[PDB]
C-alpha cells in the first residue's frame, strides 16, 4: 500500500484549505491545467488566507524560466515563488506541498537514500511537509522518476489522475 485515500477531494484540504502549502509546478501542472488551475486556485484559496509558493528546480517541466509562466502567464504569482535552493523556507512552514505534475524534481531520494539510479540534489523536500499532492496517473517517467517513496509518510503525497483534476475537484469543485 502506500499512505492516502481521497484523490482531488483531498486537495481542497491541502489546497483550498491549507494555512501553507507550495504549488509545484512539474511538468503536468502548467500543461495540465493547473497552469490556469492553479492560477485561480492560488487566487480564489490564496485570498481565503492560505500560502502558496512554488517548490520546484527552476526546471521542472520543459525550459528552465518556464513554470514560472503558468504562474504567469495564468495569473498566480512569482513572488512567494521560491526556485530550489530556497525551497528550505517555502516547506519550513507548508504544512502541505501541493506537487502538482512534479515528478524527478522532487525526488527526494537525495533526502532519503542516494542508493537511487541518480545523485538527486537539493530537490524540494515535499513529502517534508503535511500533505503533497503529486498529481499525474501513475508510471510518471520525468528525467527520473526513481526513488521517490516520499509517498508513504503522513499524508503527504500524489493523486492520480490529471494535473487538470486537482484544481477542478478541490478549489474549482470540491463539493
Ligand atoms: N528545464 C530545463 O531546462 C532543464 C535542463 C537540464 C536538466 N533539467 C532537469 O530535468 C528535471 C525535470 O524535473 P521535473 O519534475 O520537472 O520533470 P520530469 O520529471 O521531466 O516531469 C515530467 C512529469 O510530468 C508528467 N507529465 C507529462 N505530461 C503530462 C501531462 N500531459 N499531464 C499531466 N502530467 C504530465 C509525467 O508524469 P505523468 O505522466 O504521471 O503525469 C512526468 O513524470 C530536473 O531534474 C531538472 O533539473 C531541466
Amino acid at each position: 500500500r502506500s499512505v492516502k485515500a481521497g484523490s482531488a477531494e483531498d486537495a481542497a484540504f491541502i489546497m483550498k484549505n491549507a494555512s501553507k502549502v507550495i504549488i509545484v509546478p512539474g511538468y503536468g501542472m502548467a500543461v495540465a491545467q493547473a497552469q490556469h488551475a492553479l492560477r485561480e486556485m492560488a487566487d480564489v484559496l490564496k485570498k481565503e488566507g492560505v500560502e502558496v509558493s512554488y517548490a520546484i528546480h527552476p526546471v521542472a517541466g520543459r525550459m528552465p524560466g518556464h513554470m514560472n509562466v503558468l504562474l504567469a502567464e495564468a495569473n498566480v504569482p512569482y513572488d512567494e515563488v521560491f526556485e530550489l535552493e530556497e525551497i528550505n523556507s517555502s516547506f519550513q512552514t507548508a504544512d502541505v506541498a501541493f506537487v502538482i505534475g512534479a515528478n524527478d524534481v522532487t525526488n527526494p531520494a537525495a533526502k532519503t537514500d542516494p542508493s537511487s539510479p541518480i545523485y538527486g540534489m537539493p530537490i524540494l523536500d515535499v513529502e517534508k511537509a503535511g500533505t503533497v499532492l503529486f498529481i499525474k496517473r501513475s508510471m510518471a517517467s520525468g528525467y527520473a522518476g526513481v526513488e521517490n517513496e516520499l509517498f508513504f509518510r503522513n499524508n503527504t503525497m500524489m493523486l492520480f489522475g490529471d494535473a487538470k483534476k486537482m484544481t477542478e475537484q478541490i478549489v474549482q469543485a470540491m463539493n
